[PDB]
């Protein structure tokens, strides 16, 4: 529900060696509201994950690096994503928006001028990475998505 994302990895061999798609390690375990200036802060250390630090390191320097997850406002991003990212070739899996509200992850969505008719939704997970495993709703393997559109072209 909500939205429906997707997401694509030709590292298979790192997911399946981690056993969890990417290494991870979170903690912090605070408050965190999303305000209209949401200077939530977190602990009192000083450090990566969550507060400023996390958000303008990704805003900054790791522009959308992997620590959250961008998708577009549109579902065929599946397709667009899976073919300009050489991924036809590789491994695949898909995640529901509505299981992030349930966790109340954050979305930071960018928007172009009016007509390009898009907005870039990028999610703001509590940690860099993938936080949640069980995210993933569904996994696939991809080897060339060929037929079913081919009436002739």
């Amino acid at each position: 529900m909500g939205n429906f994302l997707y997401r694509g990895i030709s590292c298979q061999q790192d997911e399946q060696n981690n056993g969890q798609l990417k290494p991870k390690g979170n903690k912090a375990e605070v408050a965190i509201r999303y305000d209209g200036k949401f200077k939530y802060d977190g602990k009192a250390t000083h450090g990566p994950s969550v507060k400023n630090a996390v958000y303008a390191h990704q805003i900054e320097t790791g522009l959308y690096d992997g620590c959250y997850i961008s998708t577009t406002t549109d579902k065929e991003i599946a397709k667009k994503f899976a073919t300009s990212s050489g991924i036809e070739n590789g491994y695949i899996y898909v995640l529901n928006r509505d299981l992030f509200g349930q966790y109340s992850i954050f979305e930071y969505e960018v928007e172009h001028p009016e007509n390009p008719n898009e907005k870039e939704v990028t999610i703001r997970a509590e940690d860099c990475g993938c936080i949640p495993e069980e995210v993933i709703i569904a996994k696939e393997l991809i080897e060339i998505n060929l037929e079913h559109h081919h009436h002739h072209h």
